[PDB]
């Protein structure tokens, strides 16, 4: 017995979600919030009252399934404080590809590579994704950040690997 198409149904719930830490939650809500909300898109951010009896490890990858785009901020407090919560991400690989046009990388703060453990493949992997956005120290440079962020989405990565 083959199930028809009518039986299977799929729909979107959110436009995009951001992944940050409480340490830099203010900046995200004082920069990213006003940066995304400005467009009027459904931004899925952290919110009290978490769903009980639901593993978070899966939510990390699920966020992309329920959302249209995945936004993550590269900060030190993330691996310094949320080294475990993020560690789970490692197990997840299909979460997203390299040539994905629905991901926004924002480097809120620098991160020490020497500290990056060999086991941390997801973190060290950044070495290749170093072509992400960086938060400027000057206020006048802030305009460039958002500018590059958008352009980065307009451009599509180029990767080719076959045997």
């Amino acid at each position: 017995s083959n199930i028809p198409l009518e039986e299977l149904q799929r729909n979107l719930q959110f436009h995009a979600f951001i992944s940050y830490s409480g340490h830099d939650s203010f900046w995200v809500k004082n920069e990213l919030l006003p940066n995304l909300e400005k467009e009027g898109m459904q931004i899925c951010l952290h919110e009290r009252n978490f769903v009980p009896g639901k593993s978070i490890v899966e939510n990390i990858i699920t966020c992309i399934e329920k959302s249209y785009k995945s936004i993550f901020v590269l900060s030190p407090n993330f691996v310094q404080s949320e080294w475990c919560h993020y560690e789970l991400y490692f197990a997840h690989h299909n979460l997203f590809h390299e040539g994905s046009n629905s991901l926004i990388l924002i480097l809120l703060e620098p991160i020490p590579q020497y500290s990056i453990p060999s086991s941390y493949h997801k973190l060290k992997s950044l070495m290749a994704r170093r072509t992400y956005l960086e938060w400027p120290k000057e206020k006048s440079k802030r305009g460039l950040f958002w500018a590059n962020l958008r352009a980065a989405i307009n451009i599509k990565l180029t990767e080719q690997a076959k045997k």
